[PDB]
């Protein structure tokens, strides 16, 4: 498992890597990416390309269903990181450096087609840098020194670890953009980006603070108001508010550059550029939750104060009332702060469900029940933490001359325990520190027995 | 807008920080964290703590919605950074570097109780640090010494960045774990880690790969059939993979290290270890997906031209066999090549399918 990286000398980090991992300089990140963001290094297929392996439309993904994601192309749905031709290091990141067979690259036809799924026929398939892994195991980072052909705009690379180990393949495409000669927009620099950051609800209002040489300035600042379901996605109003910014304002504007040099809006991340000389240097998003919001609350009845260790493991008979569509969880902790239970419920408005927690340790002291309320978005609106406590079962009323017929309850045998002995005596146990002795006894070490022991003496005294 | 981090000598990221920026050397991520993780230099609130500012339960939000997950408080719901008592070095990134008043520093108290709401009562309100803005504006990145009290096991750290030129003040708390000096299991070392990655369905399952001196070995593998719908929640299957790792297996063990440093199966993140002397290196995840509109599907069509630039968009969420009907309106109707992208994904966004048509104008 690994990914391409650019910790060190690496030119560009590959696709799924950027989803998780922000850019070397400019702080980007890949959006909705699915699960692939919290493991980006396996983007793992099988192997064979591109005779047999992952099929046209795949290839990104690698045909696993955790990075699927990946397997949309357009000319906007990427960060695209610089490269120039010639001679790149290509940095690879292990985090289980399997025996490699070798590592391929490849790059795309200078003419394909960015907006038509990754296939076979937009890669040149004839790799332009071929690495021997010799069927041994590399260090856990390393670098290939490439000799990237000529190209311009916008291309993807094919980065394909063939593990020798097995019948799979690391496949991590890589969008890569050749600038080189002729600066895009040398009057234009970004200082912040619309990212698709949450959905909004009709109501709300998203909106833009410009900082520049006085602070903020409300001159250049731009509201977009939610008035639609569908302007609600994170990439719709991200490409609304671009627009509007570009209505509105001049020293400033909103979108990705095309192939023509020009900002355009996308519907994803759209970076914010600033015009040379007009002072200003960053700009923030900020948002208005004006939505009527329910009145959310959740209502935990039957937490007893006290629960007593039974023979199984302790249990929580609760019940919910539901003010609003909710989202609840709930767990257990203990005296030390560790977990013991849980138990998530997608409640409705009114809806009265039935909660039953188990105890993995049942054990006396002061418990917490942690009570998380959300809403049917996964909004934290609030948290309230009950207590209660278990305790032992209480010992019944002393009754009689003694406790225990010997060896009887041995385990628990205490400072002041009374036992009857096999002579028909009564001993009580010796107080601190004494009392240990009382609990040794065995029918093949029989001393400390009352009685019987050689050295009952200083375990136990007769009672009189 | 800026945010605690550790970019140069920084001691620990805050908290929203590592939502979006994983951590110096462990590689470590907050998890769902909502809006914030985009842009974790915006927890902007109200200014004048502790007198006034944010009220309890809403500090490590700064009542910013778009923050709001921060504000739950359990012992094991965000990644902790090792830090000792003393002078150490805390390191503020600035995205815009507002004129500054000064920056504040609070520390929890030693017997605070991690499982309740951030509050007032939760931290030693004499701050610790105080450093002086003198209303100018910093540079884009700073460090401040500050000496740090004793403390033992999980403390919060609140760094208040209280601005010159607003009413707001930017609230960063740091989730800080004081583990003294002793090392905590040196016969255990972590190599892999349980992320809640996804929602799965009944019939799928997660298991894991463990890599060791000969590739991946089976034997040491652990598999949990996802059999019921809520086990299929992230948080849910995560903890029940650690646990069944811990039932299966004696060389690896699965969870947090808890107050009384076991390993624990937490229901978040759960780091795996391995035995020293067992010759395990790595474990990874897996999964067994194993579970005209065909199919419930949610559609995404989007317009290029000639030159690769966006001129209309249309999303449809479809039921099986509704035909809908659809209309767009291209923002330039000029002459020349152009394209039609339609994203097939399911009702839950996996993407499936990609079918770019051409057409003319
Ligand atoms: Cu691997
Ligand atoms: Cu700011």
């Amino acid at each position: 498992h690994g990914y391409v990286s650019a910790y060190e000398n690496g030119v560009a980090e590959g696709r799924a890597t950027l989803c998780r991992v922000p850019a070397n300089d400019t702080n980007e990140k890949n959006t909705n990416c699915g699960g692939i963001e919290y493991e980006p290094q396996s983007v793992e297929g099988p192997d064979g390309f591109p005779e047999t392996g992952p099929r046209d439309g795949k290839i990104a993904s690698a045909e696993n269903s955790l990075a699927a994601a990946l397997d949309e192309q357009t000319a906007d749905r990427w960060v695209k990181r610089p490269i120039q031709s010639g001679n790149q290091h290509f940095e690879w990141n292990f985090t289980a450096n399997h025996i490699t067979k070798d590592w391929k690259y490849y790059i795309t036809k200078a003419d394909w087609n960015p907006n038509q799924p990754l296939a076979r026929d937009s890669f040149d398939l004839n790799p332009f840098c071929v690495v021997d892994g010799g069927m041994v195991k590399p260090p856990m980072r390393v670098s290939h020194l490439c000799n990237v052909p000529e190209r311009e705009g916008y291309q993807v690379i094919l980065a394909v670890w063939d593990v020798g180990d097995t019948a799979a393949s690391f496949y991590n495409v890589i969008d890569v953009k050749f600038d080189g000669d002729s600066p895009v927009l040398p009057d234009w620099n970004q200082g912040g980006q619309i990212y698709p950051s949450q959905d909004l609800n009709v109501g709300d209002s998203v909106y833009t603070r410009v900082f520049g040489q006085n602070g903020e300035n409300v001159s250049y600042s731009t509201e977009l108001v939610i008035d639609s379901e569908e302007l609600g996605a994170a990439n719709n109003w991200s490409h609304a508010l671009a627009t509007k910014i570009n209505q509105e304002q001049t020293m400033l504007q909103a979108g990705q550059l095309n192939a023509e040099g020009v900002i355009s809006p996308i519907y994803g991340t759209n970076p914010i550029y600033l015009k040379q000389g007009s002072g200003l240097k960053n700009v923030e998003i900020d948002y208005k939750i004006n939505s009527t919001a329910p009145e959310y609350d959740l209502e935990v009845y039957g937490l007893e104060s006290e629960y007593i260790i039974g023979d199984s493991a302790t249990q929580l008979d609760l019940t919910l009332e539901a003010t609003g569509d909710i989202k609840t969880e709930m767990t257990v902790y203990n005296h030390h702060h560790e977990s013991l239970s849980s138990h998530s419920a997608e409640l409705s408005d009114g809806q009265v469900e039935a909660a039953t927690m188990t105890l993995s340790k049942s054990e006396p002291g002061h418990h917490m029940l942690v009570v998380v309320v959300k809403d049917q978005q996964g909004k934290v609106i609030e948290q309230n933490t009950l207590d209660f406590h278990l305790i032992e079962e209480q010992t019944p009323p002393p009754s009689g001359e003694y406790d225990f017929v010997f060896p009887e309850g041995l385990n628990t045998y205490t400072a002041g325990t009374k036992v009857l002995a096999s002579d028909g005596a009564v001993y009580q146990c010796k107080e601190f520190p004494f009392s240990g002795y009382c609990t040794q006894w065995s029918p093949s070490a029989t001393q400390f027995e009352p009685g019987k022991g050689s050295h009952w003496s200083e375990a136990w005294n007769k009672v009189n």
